[PDB]
């Protein structure tokens, strides 16, 4: 139930969340993540202002007629390295610890995959650069990012080797529906969740943001983010961190990496997280 029933967290703190996680009551964790978890990897949040019309470059209709702008922008914005953050590897540890039900991400940078989350673990709600497809319905040939990368840097508009149609990265352009997988997984996963871990998202983009309202009423929800988010808009279920009726929502405010480190430390996972990150970062740095 809500604030009227006995709550699962013994206190509304990171410390309370850690005790809950290591209790028998917490078995399945859903992570909801956004651009905030990749900024420390040197991937800007293109929605953060600090990072025909400008909106045309993401519209599917305009893209299919005039793809050159998008791919030009793709070359400029292409990350120089793909080194996932502490936050990403924290989710890998959740997976290793047998706690990860699913990671729903708004990001298209593939860092979840690089950090060791598998396709089954992931719902890429806004799509991904990881794969691309020929746009012709009768073909739909799939191309890997290695192939798409070469096209982007060579400044060759990617065309299908089978039919010479345009090849589009599997990101959701404006005008496109979210993937069916998003809705199918949402329907099953939120029946099963013991803990929501919301990291690096302001929960302002729909329908992704509405996911927090899909949790059972008893399910604790931990926000790790630079700013509080998810609270109902006074003008326009929602997060309640601070009222007298607060019973399950906890906000840890700071960088996602530092919050995840703090949580790992409480869990006795800090050494494991340190070792995993330094090993994987070393491996990525040593790619030849
Ligand atoms: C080029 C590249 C390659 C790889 C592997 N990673 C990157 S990450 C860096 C970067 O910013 N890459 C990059 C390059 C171009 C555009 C965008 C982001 O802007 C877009 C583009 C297309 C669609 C959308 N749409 C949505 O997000 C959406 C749609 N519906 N809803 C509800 C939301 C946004 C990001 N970049
Ligand atoms: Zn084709």
């Amino acid at each position: 139930g809500a604030s009227g029933s006995e709550r699962l967290l013994d206190e509304l703190t990171l410390e309370g969340v850690a005790r809950y996680m290591q209790s028998e009551r917490c078995r399945r964790v859903i992570c909801l993540v956004g651009a905030g978890i990749s900024t420390s990897a040197g991937i800007p949040d293109f929605r953060s202002p600090s990072t025909p019309y400008p909106e045309a470059i993401f519209e599917i209709s305009y893209f299919k007629k005039h793809p050159e702008p998008f791919f030009a922008l793709a070359k400029e914005l292409y990350p120089g390295q793909f080194k996932p953050t502490i936050c990403h590897y924290f989710m890998r540890l959740l997976k290793d610890k047998g706690l990860l039900l699913r990671c729903y991400t708004q990001n298209i940078d593939t860092l979840e995959r690089i950090a060791g989350l598998e396709q089954e673990d992931l719902v890429e709600a806004h799509g991904t650069f990881y794969t691309s497809h020929c746009v012709s319905a009768s073909c739909r040939h799939e191309y890997p990012l290695s192939w798409m990368k070469e096209k982007i840097f060579s400044e060759v508009t990617p065309k299908c080797e089978d039919c010479q149609s345009l090849v589009k990265p599997d990101i959701v352009f404006f005008g496109e529906s979210l993937p069916a997988r998003f809705f199918s997984c949402m329907q099953s996963d939120f029946l099963k969740v013991d803990l929501l871990l919301v990291m690096g998202t302001s929960l302002q983009v729909q329908p992704f943001a509405s996911l927090i309202s899909k949790a059972p009423l008893s399910t604790p929800r931990l926000l790790i983010n630079k700013e509080k988010a998810g609270q109902s808009d006074p003008f326009l279920g929602g997060m309640d961190f601070d009222s007298k009726k607060a019973y399950r929502d906890v906000a840890w405010l700071g960088e996602c990496d530092q919050g995840c480190l703090a949580l790992a430390e409480l869990l006795g996972w800090k050494k494991e997280l340190e070792d995993l990150v330094r090993r994987e970062h070393a491996s990525i740095d040593a790619q030849s």
